[PDB]
């Protein structure tokens, strides 16, 4: 069987929507699943609010030492890194690094405040030439992944291909483009996603996200031992409110798509 045939398969016993974009760099081919569908980015969005800081931090050398006061006011909800310093600051740095690895929603926001708001980001994404994303609102809302309601999603494709840029093309400039791979290898919560459909040994730098509708979400860059990186973006997400979040679905995503390399 085809690996279309395959994820159609998965898609249809998981019994929700799948959304699959694999980019293999060696020679520019793709692999794509309803690659054109738009899907709630959820926590994956945070990936291009820390890409935006980055870019800023190519023409100001002193910023992501810039220090961000945070008070007990600022805690939102699910706060990993931010709670431990409350009366306190953290660098813009940290607060990419804790966004990014900790997917943190109290870093995520200060971001989009430094940055001036979410169209800012969204701004940010057009600069680069990604026509798909759009960032509409804060952490926690952006999150409520509602079926049909266009807001803070993008489709896979288009993640795909800018992640690709962001992580190994010319996004950014070599400094900041290391940073952000940096943080994104250190990813504390991907073990049970797109990594385990991966042999082992292969190194992954990914940002997971999940939200309501069981919206379950990671984009990745891989780096096989023997071979150029692979991009890969997997979204998922089911027509009940309260569904249950499926990391093994992505994981078994993975495994499908990459049986060849
Ligand atoms: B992200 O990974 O999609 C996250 C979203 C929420 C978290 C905690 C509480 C509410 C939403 S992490």
């Amino acid at each position: 069987n085809s690996v279309q045939q395959q994820l159609e398969a998965l898609e249809k016993s998981s019994g929700g929507r799948l959304g699959v974009a694999l980019i293999n760099t060696a020679d520019n081919s793709q692999i794509l699943y309803r690659a054109d569908e738009r899907f709630a980015m959820c926590s994956t969005s945070k990936v291009m609010a820390a890409a935006a800081v980055l870019k800023q931090s190519e023409s100001d050398k002193h910023l992501l030492n810039q220090r961000v006061e945070i008070k007990k006011s600022d805690l939102v909800n699910y706060n990993p890194i931010a709670e431990k310093h409350v009366n306190g600051t953290m660098t813009l740095a940290e607060l990419g690094a804790a966004a990014l690895q900790y997917s943190d929603n109290t870093a995520m926001n200060k971001l989009i405040a430094h940055l001036g708001g979410p169209d800012k980001v969204t701004a940010f994404a057009r600069s680069l030439g990604d026509e798909t994303f759009r960032l509409d609102r804060t952490e926690p809302t952006l999150n409520t992944a509602i079926p049909g309601d266009p807001r803070d999603t993008t489709t896979p494709l288009a993640m795909a291909q800018t992640l690709k840029n962001l992580t190994l093309g010319k996004a950014l400039a070599e400094t900041q483009r290391a940073q952000l791979v940096t943080w994104l290898k250190g990813n504390t919560t991907g073990s049970a996603s797109i990594r385990a459909g991966l042999p082992k040994s292969w190194v992954v730098g990914d940002k997971t996200g999940s939200g309501d509708y069981g919206t379950t979400n990671d984009i990745a860059v891989i780096w096989p031992e023997n071979h150029a990186p692979l991009v890969l973006v997997t979204y998922f997400t089911q027509p009940e409110q309260k569904a249950e979040n499926r990391n093994d679905i992505l994981a078994a995503a993975a495994k499908i798509v990459t049986h060849g390399f």
